[PDB]
């Protein structure tokens, strides 16, 4: 039956395709991804449990090597796959790591956009991505980003809903967490914050970066301002501070300058993280490395550049010999990077038309991890001539705004209103002119209200009013004005929509996205577990004759031939003729042309 | 195992179609199955010549008033109109009709003539089957073969022993009526068919064949004196019937009040006349006949009657009814067989030939109706579809510079390659013959003018024989010079080549045609019985999800659908995907493309 | 201007294929041209001679006195008619008349007008049915010239005023009939005296025909008996006729009863006896050779390449079964064949208009349909999804006749009880059904107009009680429905399409005009439109030019154009297609609408 779950699936994707890759770009007819061959060293996992979050923050201050994270398992294929990378090609080579790579600070693998888009568009868990990688490399940490208020959702949640998830996302394998709220706003971190040390994990708190320090006709968002935070957040009880440069605008001479001070400012360990949409992000991350911040991200080389993380390998390798060396050996992040290579050549429906670096980027300030998405938006709405239009309406609209920190979902908000002002030809005269009537959308009502939280110097006034259209806002924190869920009722709704009992990290998913994991989850009492599927097969289905190896459960290796497909029946159906395990299988399917 | 071997015809039919059928016209898809009509069975022919005798039967229908009707769709009708190529199943499930709804019926022409070697060649079934088949559906008609004399069922000349041996098995087989034919018209080379059909106690009906015009003076060769000789001859040769056979339809109106009147005169033997009508007035000579006294006459049913076919059975009757010599065949039921037809016919729409009415064109050329459809396509075959008029002319040259001699299988063949030739080679019966221009005749050509088909009245030419034969002719009996073949010893070749022991009948067909037998035995051998099949499925196999019902046996339906076809696969084979009553099947056959 | 005209229909046909071929069947591509026999001395005499002599009481009495049987060949009309939906064209027609004059000129005419041609000429083939019979009249100056006239309904399916049935009889003695072969489709000789009568005001041959139904030789069906044929030759003679013709539209007269009907009509009447028929059943040769051998004067055949089946018998295979005898009618058989091969080569072209019928059928004698119209009424079943049930509309055709009290079956009658039987086999209704009292039927106009008596009356009247139930509270007539019809105002009408057409127009257009008033005003505008396309060769006019094709069109007698397709552009953004033509070597660019 599990088995029959698994030809259903197969028969419908190769009778009908995937929905998300059918009329896309398709790979090369030609090779699969080959596992490189190889007890495991302990690594910071094990250090990690021996001396506690605290002081493990100590120990990377003390190292004098630099410490590497790598992001390929989450911003890298976020930024540059539209994060439609598979369980079935992250958790094969987390051995890989493991063995080749034990010296790494910890692999970027969770939160972002994986939690949403796995069920969504993949059909997969991500609690069960999660196991996979944990039990693959138990001896590195595994990380995640987490949205403050939001956790890994686009709205803010109430507090005991935060707290629940964290709670399980801590059970789930998750040693690091990586914190940030959109505005830089300490007070809605601290419910986080709270949480990730009372499941006595890592509390990495981020600071966003926007402007350019070294600009003096740009002060709000100078040097001081982020020191103080960094102040602030330690006092909220970080374990570590990151810088989180979204849009990949920290420039060479700004990291120099940052690093030092933020050093000197608090001794907690700092840990930076960068995007490549300039093409020069690998000078910034080893001037960072100069001025002596502890930590650095990369992404391996094959899903690095422009959108992406800089190359991994190329500033191990720039690193090579130096004091600051990370002891990483570079024969293994090549065979490594081949793999991904290989996985990522599989993707090819979801690659973006990028062509490079640009400098663009210090105009308009997109996120690395936004950029192709709205993109898409922008195509979406027939805009895809006018793209540089969008580029300076999102300029316009930040400065409208009153200059913010723009990543996600502060990042969406601007992005909203930028496509429809080009859409409609309107300025920002235009828009917050008295004369001139516009329908806002539903998310820039939302932060003007106050959903998304505060800005040092509250919210422009006149734009304010003409939004809300009657509403009066809120500056308090969002949280403290949401009930508290009922959680033993929403549960309750939730197994009986299911019909079954479901575990605790599936109440989460339910909380977090009700209507996506609900789908989700009556799709896999349908169609099984499909995330054991290589990605070929999951999104094209089987040729005439090809023969498939697929893993059912650790033990058992399930042998699937297809056979044959007939016509389309009077009734709408097709029959796809099987082998499995040398006995033949019928199985029926809608005709969905 | 019969099912299985079925199902390889029925997989290797619906993967590569059928040679025959492949690259020609298809039928209308919509297309009615023809159906059966619902209706003992009265005593007839069959059970009166079982009581009579030859001798008393022949006198019985000399003496009867009635005009006797000979059916010819079953052999002549397909033969002159589709190419010969109509299948058993067609056949024989209509027998049983006749039977009932016509039982006054003379005959039911069905065996014999172009059928023999056809069905085995060309259509993958035994004639022997065939016949029983009938004989088990109409156990109270005669049934009446076309037997070419000396040739048999070939088109060559074999020992006596051989024809005496094949006459044997075809009345052991259910042949009532032998009509009996020279192709020169030669009584010498009729002696020994006739002493065979006599020995076995059946009706030899010696033919005549009809050539030139007795009405026209200019043309005396073939005077009314010629006709009315040799119909005494062949009875002191010991006919029971005499036949005129009109292989071309050359008769006309007032020829047959004259011919069949000074017959009927000059012989006691009943009369029975077959002709064609190509000329589009063949039914009046047929009604000229009936007045002047004819005791039986040949048609065949209106959807398989007209042009180079027999006339209008169904209009004749018609004609007839009510005057002193009304035939008592009920018109509904042959319009109801005619409908039969008519259906059956639509399933051959591959074998349609382009001819779109009469033509007095036959009065010039006299290509028998069943020759002439054939010859059309031999010279398309040799790039002349557009100087078909030329090679028409080239053929009445021919048969002057032969001497004017008799047309009809296999003269009509001989005649019918040296008009080609002529033509091909832009070449006239005076270059043909000149001194200086030196000819390569064809192998048939030689042969003929050799002795291998006999003597005509005057003999052959003597300066065209010289220069065709470079080589001594002789004047005597081809079977007189053949040698006694040991039918013991050729009996243990082909139960060796085919590794089982065979019939009688078997080993009949052997010796008429040794080739097209071991072919066809060979084949029966691999794809099982074939012509149990109904005509669609055995031209063009199974559509996709398509349900067949086939009678394997009579005590035995099987259901076949066809659920799927894979692709061709690295081995260049392919699997077609069967249900068998309920069970699943899977047959490989090549692709063959 | 008439050849720009010309390039317009080259390029549209090129450009969008013509409405009546596009979708059907296509000749074969490599095609052999019909070629015209060579003939060079002058043309005997013939009947055409004769009749301008003699005037048409004498030549009858001629006719009559003739030993010889004499030959009329249908092949320009009813043959192509039956066999090709009547799409036959002037350009292939004419072209071989001279060489039936040259080489046939004992023929006693040529049946080659009325009919379905002349509406068919205009409609479905842009071109004027009067220009074709001009062609033919000039081709062949000493053959008489035959058509068909529907008594009542001229060459139409309506009934028209006297005014107008004799003003259309005296165009067509003008443009060039010499023999008219008149019918009416009841066999009501009352019905037929308008045309009669104008015939002989003419001064041309008035052939009055009895149409043929059932079996005189079936007691067990008295009305259609030896004496009712025998009568209407009486009658008919009285009433003005010159020759008495037998159309035996269906091909039901069967051999014996030829031998009977024959020798009585020549007892009864002393007019010349002229037999018609068709092959339908496969032994229409058989009873014309019985009509010869019992004295009949002349009778019809098709060439070869156009005879058989729902067409006439085999002319060629008949004059061969007399050559030599005492009737032999002294035509050449050598000329027949060769002429025949032209018209095979010219059929070669309508390929698109074949029907698929196979052969003989003796149904024929059940159902009674009409030879020319077998076909047509097979294409309007298959249009009413009626293909697989054709049995059930024959056995429905015969069972409606027999409903209407076994009537004369021929046009317009015929196209009437094919409606019916149309309408029985979609609906399921038995005979019983139709005269039900508690089952309500909406009948086919053309069966409420006939059961009026728009189309006359039969001998016995029409049955009462189906009558009641068809017209519904319309009260009937039986009196001649053109001795009700207003007289048209000739002068008048003649206003009203020249108004139309912003010109004057001739008397035979004006004629047609009021035969067809609507066919012949789109076909005149067409012509103002597209020119003389009539001249066009059959491929060109059905398929227009390859690329790159060369052709050669006889703009008029003294003239040819010399026609180059170079190219053909892209539909542009007006929706417009540009062909780039060469004419007499000069570049030409004409644009049509794509109507894709
Ligand atoms: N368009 C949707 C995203 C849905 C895409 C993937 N669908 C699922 O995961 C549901 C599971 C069943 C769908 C399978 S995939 C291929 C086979 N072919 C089909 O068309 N359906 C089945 C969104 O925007 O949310
Ligand atoms: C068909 C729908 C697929 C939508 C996702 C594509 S993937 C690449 C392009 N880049 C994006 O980020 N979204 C679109
Ligand atoms: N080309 C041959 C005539 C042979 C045609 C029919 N063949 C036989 O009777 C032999 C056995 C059947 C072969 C089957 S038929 C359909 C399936 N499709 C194929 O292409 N071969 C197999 C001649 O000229 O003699
Ligand atoms: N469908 C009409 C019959 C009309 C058929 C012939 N058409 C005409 O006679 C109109 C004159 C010009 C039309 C030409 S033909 C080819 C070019 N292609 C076209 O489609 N139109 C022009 C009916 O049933 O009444
Ligand atoms: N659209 C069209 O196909 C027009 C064709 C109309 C005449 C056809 S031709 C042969 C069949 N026989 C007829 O008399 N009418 C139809
Ligand atoms: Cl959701
Ligand atoms: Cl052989
Ligand atoms: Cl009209
Ligand atoms: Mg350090
Ligand atoms: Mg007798
Ligand atoms: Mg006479
Ligand atoms: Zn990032
Ligand atoms: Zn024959
Ligand atoms: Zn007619």
């Amino acid at each position: 039956d599990r088995a029959t779950k698994l030809l259903t699936y197969l028969a419908d994707v190769t009778v009908n395709g995937h929905p998300e890759a059918k009329d896309r770009p398709k790979p090369l007819e030609n090779a699969r991804p080959v596992v490189p061959y190889a007890g495991v060293k302990d690594g910071t996992k094990q250090l990690l449990d021996t001396l506690g979050p605290k002081k493990f923050g100590e120990w990377m201050r003390n190292e004098k090597r630099v410490l590497l994270t790598d992001t390929t398992m989450r911003d890298g294929h976020q930024s540059l796959l539209a994060t439609r990378m598979r369980t079935y090609d992250i958790a094969r080579i987390a051995g890989t790591y493991s063995h080749a790579l034990p010296n790494l600070l910890s692999l970027e693998c969770w939160g972002g956009a994986t939690f949403d888009v796995s069920m969504r568009f993949l059909t997969e868990d991500p609690w069960e991505r999660l196991a996979l990688i944990r039990e693959g490399a138990p001896n590195l940490l595994l990380q995640m980003l987490l949205r403050g208020a939001n956790g890994v959702g686009y709205t803010n949640y109430p507090d005991n809903v935060v707290k629940y998830f964290v709670r399980q996302a801590a059970k789930g394998g998750i040693d690091l967490f990586r914190v940030f709220d959109c505005l830089n706003w300490v007070e809605n971190m601290r419910v986080s914050m709270d949480a990730i040390a009372e499941e006595n994990k890592l509390c990495e708190a981020a600071i966003c970066y926007t402007g350019d320090i070294l600009n003096s006709a740009r002060p709000k968002y100078d040097l001081k301002y982020y020191t103080n935070l960094a102040v602030e957040l330690e006092k909220a009880g970080a374990h570590i501070i990151a810088v989180k440069d979204m849009a990949g605008l920290l420039k060479p001479a700004a990291a120099k300058v940052l690093f030092k001070a933020l050093r000197e400012a608090t001794g907690l360990p700092i840990h930076f993280h960068t995007h490549d949409t300039s093409g020069i992000a690998a000078a910034t991350v080893l001037a960072a490395v100069e001025a002596g911040v502890d930590a650095v991200d990369a992404a391996m080389d094959a899903l690095s550049g422009n959108t992406s993380q800089p190359c991994l390998g190329s500033i191990v390798e720039a690193l090579s010999g130096s004091e600051r060396d990370p002891g990483l050996d570079p024969a293994w992040i090549r065979r490594i990077s081949f793999y991904w290579e290989a996985v990522r050549n599989q993707y090819a429906a979801f690659e973006s038309d990028l062509k490079g670096p640009a400098s663009e980027v210090y105009l308009h300030e997109m996120p690395g991890g936004q950029f192709t998405n709205l993109k898409e938006q922008a195509r979406s709405l027939g805009l895809e001539t006018r793209w540089h239009q969008v580029a300076q309406a999102y300029a316009d609209a930040n400065q409208m705004f009153g200059d913010i920190v723009k990543v996600t979902p502060s990042s969406k908000v601007v992005g909203d209103m930028a496509l429809m002002m080009v859409s409609q030809d309107l300025t920002v005269a235009d828009v917050v002119s008295p004369d001139r009537e516009v329908s806002f959308p539903e998310s820039v009502v939302s932060m003007l209200k106050g959903d998304l939280g505060q800005p040092p110097s509250g919210w422009p006034e006149a734009l304010q009013k003409k939004a809300l259209k009657g509403e009066k806002p809120y500056t308090v924190r969002p949280g403290s004005l949401l009930k508290e869920a009922d959680l033993d009722a929403e549960r309750k709704v939730i197994e009986k929509k299911l019909e079954r009992e479901v575990s605790d990290f599936e109440f989460a998913s339910y909380l977090m996205y009700p209507k996506v994991f609900t789908d989700f989850a009556l799709a896999s009492d349908t169609y099984g577990p499909v995330s054991v599927l290589p990605t070929p097969a999951y999104f094209y289905g089987l040729a005439d004759g090809e023969e498939l190896f697929a893993d059912i459960e650790k033990g058992k290796t399930l042998v699937i031939v297809n056979q044959a497909v007939s016509a389309t029946d009077s009734q709408g159906m097709v029959t796809v003729f099987f082998e499995l395990n040398g006995q033949p299988r019928r199985i029926k399917v809608p005709d969905r042309a």
